[PDB]
């Protein structure tokens, strides 16, 4: 699915990532555009033969099992198909143990590099929340 901007806001502000460990709605939504452009089905394979998977680009080393990244951890407990489901829940489950694992949201190479410092609130504008 490819969401709407205001409509995953939406629907992350319902499964509770609006300020969760202090990140406002605008800097998830944010780094879901730049990370998928809000399209739960991406994926990217990483040079290190990891692959990342859904609207938040969250990684098969550590994160998620796909069954081709030797020695994953899989800290979610999760295939990593099912991050690419419309239903955002399982991506937002998991985005919430990553964001609480020590570096907040610097886990996502494009939140430090498009979002950071930005006026992120631009992203949830006009928005019916
Ligand atoms: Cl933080
Ligand atoms: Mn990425
Ligand atoms: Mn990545």
């Amino acid at each position: 699915k490819v969401f709407g901007r205001c409509e995953l806001a939406a629907a992350m502000k319902r499964h509770g990532l609006d300020n969760y460990r202090g990140y406002s709605l605008g800097n998830w939504v944010c780094a879901a555009k730049f990370e998928s452009n809000f399209n739960t089905q991406a994926t990217n394979r990483n040079t290190d033969g990891s692959t990342d998977y859904g609207i938040l680009q969250i990684n098969s080393r550590w994160w998620c099992n796909d069954g081709r990244t030797p020695g994953s951890r899989n800290l979610c407990n999760i295939p990593c198909s099912a991050l690419l489901s419309s239903d955002i829940t399982a991506s937002v489950n998991c985005a919430k143990k990553i964001v609480s694992d020590g570096n907040g949201m610097n886990a996502w190479v494009a939140w430090r590099n498009r979002c950071k410092g930005t006026d992120v609130q631009a992203w949830i504008r006009g928005c019916r929340l």
